[PDB]
């Protein structure tokens, strides 16, 4: 989770897409889905990011619908956004023990218990928090087994980005799980 605000310059693809769904939350606008191989993914928008301005115009108070409308009505040449980095999220760094554990249970993406004397316990991981990213990679909408596999196939150092479930559940509402599993970019970033 980086220092406040950054600007991004987008550019509709050949189909007039940017690869983005937005969600109105507490009178802001937040990123709900970022499509793989899209302008939004290429410029590095993330799930949970706040969109402060579009084309210089403030997003405060908008409906999802208006934000989707605004994106349609826009010369594809150059769209500028002002982004606050995943404001609802935090990142925790952990270390595995000899038996390859961080020290928690989760279910449906949501952490449900911390294990005594684990790295997770020492680092202050919280339950009732949906897992959003592991080592910079978005795992929302994946299955527990696949998240479990990403954790198994990480180095010793695991970095997890987590979001309070109440907020998470409010963000992904009206979003079909399959679309999340399919289209939400789950790739390591590109250089
Ligand atoms: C409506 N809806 C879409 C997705 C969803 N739940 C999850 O994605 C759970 N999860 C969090 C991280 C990994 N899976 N609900």
């Amino acid at each position: 989770i980086k220092q406040g605000i950054r600007e991004v310059i987008l550019c509709k693809d050949q189909d007039g897409k940017i690869g983005l769904r937005l969600k109105s939350i507490d009178n802001g606008i937040f990123v709900q889905l970022v499509q793989a191989n899209s302008p939004a993914s290429l410029v590095g928008l993330r799930f949970g990011d706040q969109v402060l301005q579009i084309n210089g115009e403030n997003c405060a108070g908008w409906s999802s619908d208006k934000a989707h409308k605004v994106l349609k009505q826009a010369f594809g040449e150059k769209i500028t956004m002002t982004i606050r980095d995943r404001p609802f999220e935090r990142t925790i760094t952990m270390h595995k023990d000899s038996t390859g554990h961080v020290g928690f249970i989760f279910k449906n993406g949501k952490i449900t218990s911390i294990v005594k004397d684990s790295s997770a316990a020492r680092n202050g991981l919280l339950t009732e928090h949906n897992i959003c990213e592991i080592n910079g990679q978005n795992v929302i909408g994946l299955k527990d087994s696949q998240i479990a596999d990403i954790l198994s196939t990480s180095g010793t150092v695991v970095t997890i980005t987590i979001m309070p479930a109440f907020i998470f559940e409010h963000i992904i509402k009206r979003m079909a799980p399959s679309i999340m599993k399919s289209l939400m970019d789950h790739t390591i970033p590109e250089v």
